[PDB]
RNA sequence: GGCUGGUGUGGUACAGAGAAGCCAG
């Protein structure tokens, strides 16, 4: 398995060493052990943040402000979801929305900065919504960049080109925490869960939260061109695709986002008959 | 490329999806 072909983290991984030289706020979390080999504590919220807010600014010329209590993203598996919407949209301007920004509106703040994407980015939470508008501010992205304050991740809302979302991926909180693991001696996650609670959960998990959007897609049809929703459980890929072919969408598609060991899948469907389905 | 169950993740990670993969009806 591959990131995708245009990532620019394919088969380039960030050399620790040189960013914990580079940047003294990011080599406090780097350490280096005897063999020679770097690694970070995934675990650690502190770091996490630390490397993502590193490589966005050395890779990326952004400098966001994201809080240790909300989801801090990664850069590798957000830029997968960015090469994949691209091949979806055949890259004029284009026009997109993010369904719950996140309080690093990474989404928008990639597809502007790479591809000068206008968005309309949405968040349902205080919290996200005041770090999202200051992290569109501070890089004088407000003109491409329009984040809003919203009651429910929708698109039911007060021609565009595509939408993107990270769903909350669960449906309570024993699945927030993984406790649904088969034998008890399974092998712990290298990663955080630093989400809140309407990042990462919602009424039906996945599932119905995607369902809701497609419903939402049936009113709309052509007001957008593509829709897609990332998928965090394997799973949710079958139902979803099913309940797409009861409701008579005439193109739908899927991928896979590949990083690490922890892979994503998303899903694309659109009303039109001109576009190209990857 | 399908689908249904055991196996498989102590780490350049990716909200670990019991995932990719493996075996078999």
């Amino acid at each position: 398995k591959s990131m995708h072909a245009r990532n620019r983290y394919k088969d380039k991984p960030p050399d620790f060493a040189y960013l914990a030289s580079k940047y003294p706020d990011f080599k406090q979390h780097v350490q280096i052990n005897l063999n020679g080999r770097v690694s970070l504590n995934f675990k650690d919220p502190e770091a996490v943040r630390a490397l993502t807010c590193t490589l966005l600014r050395e890779d990326f010329g952004l400098s966001i402000d994201i809080p240790l209590e909300r989801l801090i993203p990664t850069v590798p598996l957000r830029l997968n979801y960015i090469h994949w919407v691209e091949d979806l949209i055949g890259h004029t301007l284009r026009r997109g929305i993010d369904i719950g920004t996140g309080a690093s509106c990474i989404y928008p703040l990639l597809g502007a900065t790479l591809n000068g994407w206008y968005f309309l980015a949405t968040e349902v939470d205080d919290m996200c919504f005041n770090y999202a508008k200051k992290n569109v501010e501070q890089n004088n992205l407000s003109d491409l960049i329009k984040v809003v304050k919203v009651p429910q991740k929708t698109l039911l809302m007060d021609i565009y080109d595509f939408c993107m979302c990270n769903p909350p991926f669960f449906a309570n909180q024993l699945e927030a925490k993984g406790v649904n693991s088969r034998n008890p001696r399974r092998p712990p996650p290298s990663s955080v869960n630093t989400g809140g609670i309407t990042e990462i959960m919602a009424e039906g998990g996945e599932l119905e939260f995607v369902k809701r959007i497609i419903h939402d897609s049936l009113q709309l049809k052509k007001r957008l061109r593509w829709y897609s929703c990332m998928l965090g459980k394997k799973c949710s890929l079958a139902p979803l695709k099913e309940e797409l072919r009861i409701q008579g969408v005439p193109k739908v598609t899927y991928t896979e986002f590949c990083q690490g060991r922890t892979m994503r899948w998303a899903l694309a469907w659109s009303f039109y008959d001109d576009v190209t389905v990857p």
